[PDB]
């Protein structure tokens, strides 16, 4: 019960030329190194994802279009940024997803980790905010070989809406999604009211969330949370999305969330002792976005780490204090304690349904 590391030097080298994120996938990698977290680790390269294994998701007039403009009229039904080799990375990134979801089949670990991961906007014919394929649904799929009900656990800034789009007429897999809600904020759904579809109604879980919220109020809301949903739906396995864009510092500039607050939920998590695919997402802060990773991988191997950043191939971009620790901003926190208590009053009637 080693955790699984997915990495392999072609695949951090194909995803740190992904055009949005440049070299975020060795800067993350490097500090994870650098800190010898990955000794601790069994580390496996991935598969790269075969197109009947993208299928099972995502059309195949869609994976024929990606593929092919990979290689203009009728881009912009699926919405397509179409760049030369996008399908390749993007079947990349699915097979480590997959990958790491068929080490847990295997019993091989019980906590399998790509980073690269993430892309929980894409739909089934659609790409959508930079997603163009959802490994995360990719990974669902997987382990649906195995287990009966799986929880996906989405912390990004974001609403995970691809992946509860893939899932919301069904009671197999429940969504459960912590994210900025503002009008005019992308993806500008996944409000408390959002619940799903027929079968699968009660079974979307929205957390709406507003500005400037910090480790501490983030941490009870989503172990409030958590804690019913683990009693009304009893998950034999989780996905865990883990996006770095609520961290301070930001571009996005919107939580006021450190790596503790997130760590402290996957800490929380993590003692469900159930099978549980860790997955990154967004992160426009490289250097904040490989100290938060590479902290909550110290989370789950339960080490300890000095403050100093060690010296790596990236020590510049750590500035100012050159140190793993990320402070929050001075900036208010827009979240009413009383529209916070409705929520998870809403939601608690929502699950006693389930
Ligand atoms: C500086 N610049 C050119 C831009 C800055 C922000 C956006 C944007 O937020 N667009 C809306 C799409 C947001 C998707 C972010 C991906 C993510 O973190 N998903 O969880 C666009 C352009
Ligand atoms: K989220
Ligand atoms: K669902
Ligand atoms: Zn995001």
């Amino acid at each position: 019960l080693v955790p699984v590391y997915i990495y392999s030097p072609e695949y951090v080298s194909m995803c740190d030329s992904l055009a949005k994120i440049p070299k975020r996938a060795s800067m993350v990698h490097s500090l994870i190194e650098a800190y010898a977290l990955h000794k601790q680790m069994r580390i496996v390269k991935p598969k790269v994802a075969s197109m009947e294994e993208m299928a099972t998701f995502h059309t195949d007039a869609y994976l024929q279009h990606l593929q092919k403009v990979s290689q203009h009229p009728d881009s912009i039904e699926y919405g397509l940024p179409a760049t030369e080799g996008i399908f390749d990375y993007a079947a990349a990134i699915g097979g480590a997803t997959i990958t790491a979801a068929q080490c847990l089949i295997d019993g091989m670990c019980k906590v399998a980790i790509n980073w690269s991961g993430g892309w929980h906007h894409a739909k089934k014919d659609e790409a959508s905010g930079f997603c163009y394929l959802n490994d995360a649904v990719l990974g669902i799929l997987r382990l649906r070989r195995k287990f009966e009900r799986i929880l996906y656990v989405d912390l990004d800034l974001h609403h995970g809406d691809g992946v509860e789009d893939a899932f919301s007429f069904t009671s197999k897999v429940m969504t459960v999604s912590l994210h900025k809600f503002s009008p005019g904020f992308f993806p500008g759904t996944g409000d408390v009211s959002d619940v799903g579809l027929g079968k699968g109604r009660y079974y979307s879980v929205n957390v709406p969330i507003q500005d400037g919220i910090q480790d501490e109020k983030y941490y009870q809301i989503c172990e409030s949370v958590l804690k019913e949903v683990y009693q009304a739906f009893n998950p034999k396995a989780v996905v865990l999305q883990l996006g770095a864009d609520t961290i301070a510092g930001d571009p996005m500039c919107s939580f006021n969330m450190t790596p503790v607050g997130i760590g402290k939920c996957l800490k929380y998590i993590l003692q469900w002792q159930l099978a549980t695919l860790i997955l990154g997402g967004g992160g426009y802060n490289l250097a904040n976005t490989a100290r938060c990773w590479t902290y909550l991988t110290r989370v789950i191997l339960g080490k300890t780490l000095s403050s100093e950043i060690p010296d790596h191939e990236f020590f510049t971009a750590y500035g100012p204090d050159y140190v793993l620790e990320i402070t929050p901003s001075c900036r208010p926190d827009r979240n009413e304690p009383h529209r916070i208590q409705q929520i998870l009053n809403y939601i608690k009637g929502n699950l006693k349904h389930v």
